[PDB]
């Protein structure tokens, strides 16, 4: 049964609940972004209204086959009207179509659902910045002090640099990058980029990047492997054994690889600089773990909610023990009280 925390109080609305079947009083189903654990549950037998950003609308027609007389897309930063109740989309800086949702409650409550975001101090400068918000259902993922991370912004530097280096020095290395969902896209297209080469990808990954809107994307994508230096694979077969494998694929037009897997956090960052990481080696082959996250670390997280002031806060992650949720609310009452509100 559905949980609370997806559910919208004096509204029929549901945010990201696909996988409890027909729930109680649900008139319209949000779903904030293309990633598996929201959309669970989706697929062409779908026949409630579903509402969502553009993006997110073409990967459902095209990747679930929803139908599209019920998907139906909103423009971002506008005022709408749904079954009688004003929204507004905002971006989330998570993956490409992902939105934050503002509702404004026939009573005068204002309620913000952040869905999966990466908090940052440009939305204190969008639609929310003009009104009081009084309830906050908040992407919790790191939630606690320990978890620092570089910006996007260093972490590109370092792969770019990394990259570059490796295939000047040797022409016949190739540059493998692992995925598993929509995300993350800059490091791939960031290292093609600096090589002057495509990324290459199965026909499936070409389709799921072909809805996603991203300008000159026909100028640095391919499925022709055989004319492209940057290749994109499965996260899972990022390790020695799956690479020494695609390297035989190859047919020796390359000697070597060095392959990235961009991980959320991994308690490397508590002690080491992005400066200071290597990879892991054997023979002919390197891997780089590198923190690229699409979630807020804990300092965005706190000066957002501390800039915001809610009167209530709803985590959506982590909420699953009660030492997680223990600690989540010690952390907002220190918020709370710093800041004063
Ligand atoms: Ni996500």
């Amino acid at each position: 049964t559905c949980p609370f925390y997806k559910k919208i109080p004096g509204t029929g609305f549901t945010v990201d609940a696909f996988q409890y079947g027909v729930v109680e009083g649900c008139t319209a189903y949000f779903l904030t972004h293309f990633h598996s654990d929201h959309y669970a549950g989706l697929s062409k037998h779908f026949t409630f209204p579903v509402y969502c950003s553009e993006i997110t609308g073409n990967l459902l027609k095209n990747k679930l086959h929803v139908q599209e007389q019920y998907i139906h897309p909103l423009p971002l930063d506008t005022e709408c009207i749904v079954n009688g109740v004003k929204v507004v989309l905002l971006d989330a800086n998570h993956c490409p179509g992902a939105v934050m949702i503002l509702f404004y409650l026939p009573n005068g409550t204002v309620i913000l659902h952040t869905g999966d975001f990466r908090a940052d101090p440009s939305m204190e400068r969008s639609l929310l910045a003009d009104q009081k918000v009084h309830m906050l259902y908040l992407d919790t993922t790191y939630c606690s002090p320990e978890y620092t991370f570089p910006s996007q912004q260093e972490v590109i530097r370092f792969a770019i640099n990394t990259a570059f280096e490796a295939v000047t020095l040797n022409p016949h290395a190739l540059v493998v990058c692992g995925t598993y969902s929509i995300g993350k896209e800059k490091v791939f297209l960031a290292i093609a980029d600096v090589l002057g080469s495509k990324v290459g990808m199965s026909q499936e990954k070409y389709k799921t990047l072909q809805c996603l809107n991203i300008p000159e994307i026909n100028s640095l994508i391919t499925t022709d492997m055989c004319s492209s230096l940057v290749h994109l694979l499965p996260m899972m077969q990022i390790n020695f054994k799956g690479l020494q494998s695609h390297l035989k694929k190859c047919g020796g037009k390359y000697n070597q690889i060095l392959a990235f897997r961009p991980t959320g956090w991994t308690h490397s960052n508590k002690f080491t600089r992005i400066a200071d990481v290597i990879p892991q080696t054997k023979g002919n082959i390197s891997i780089y773990g590198i923190p690229y996250s699409e979630h807020s670390s804990y300092l965005e997280m706190k000066r957002f909610v501390q800039w915001l002031k809610p009167q209530k806060i709803i985590p959506t992650v982590n909420v699953g023990t009660w030492k997680s949720r223990s600690t989540m609310e010690k952390y907002f009452r220190e918020w709370k009280l710093e800041a004063g509100y």
